[PDB]
């Protein structure tokens, strides 16, 4: 069976996006074919992740997502080792070179309150700034900080919007918002 959602994914996204999260998926056991609403959430996160990396200057941002789960966790311990800072119990998405801290990246369908509160509560790591954006456009960092310039960070959240907007106009947004 081929769905709506998947042919919608391939085509929003850049095919360097797309294998990284079908990669992601069956390394973690779960088919792109079927639970195509995540793979749509995966593909999104993943966009942000590189977006948030070009945000700031060139040697900044070194990038933990996207990586298979051995590497993902080579490169942590090398800042570890190099940087003196803890080595966090789950995988972090980015890491700051300039204010010395992993970065945890959310993209949510809900209230970003909501979203950090059970973002915090499954890290537990206090030391990893957390970033959360939304569909709606609203975000909520640690400490207040957002890291990024405001320019960087709006245009994360217009790319969120128009993919919401190019959901809904394949009648995919309501589906895709019930999945989460
Ligand atoms: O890195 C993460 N997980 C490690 C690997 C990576 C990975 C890929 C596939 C299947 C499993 C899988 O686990 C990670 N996980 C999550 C959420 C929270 C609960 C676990 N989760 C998932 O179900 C992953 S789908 C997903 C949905 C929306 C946005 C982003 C994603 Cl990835 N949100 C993150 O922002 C994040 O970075
Ligand atoms: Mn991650
Ligand atoms: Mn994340």
């Amino acid at each position: 069976r081929g769905s709506h959602m998947e042919d919608f994914v391939r085509q929003c996204f850049n095919p360097m996006i797309v294998e990284l999260a079908e990669k992601a998926m069956k390394e973690y056991g779960e088919d792109p074919k079927i639970e195509t609403n995540k793979f749509a959430a995966i593909c999104t996160h993943l966009e942000v992740c590189f977006m948030y990396s070009d945000g700031g200057s060139k040697h900044r941002f070194e990038i933990i997502e996207g990586r298979d789960r051995i590497m993902a966790w080579t490169v942590v311990n090398s800042i570890c080792n190099t940087t003196g800072v803890e080595k966090p119990k789950f995988l972090p998405d980015l890491y700051d070179y300039k204010e010395n801290r992993f970065i945890e990246i959310g993209v949510t369908r809900r209230e970003v309150h909501i979203y950090y509160l059970e973002k915090a509560n499954k890290i537990k790591s206090e030391k990893t700034h957390i970033h959360i954006f939304s569909f709606t456009g609203e975000e909520m960092a640690t400490k207040a900080d957002y890291t990024l310039d405001e320019e960087s960070r709006a245009r994360i959240k217009t790319r969120l919007f128009t993919i919401r907007q190019e959901m809904a106009s394949r009648s995919l947004w309501d589906s895709f918002r019930q999945s989460e």
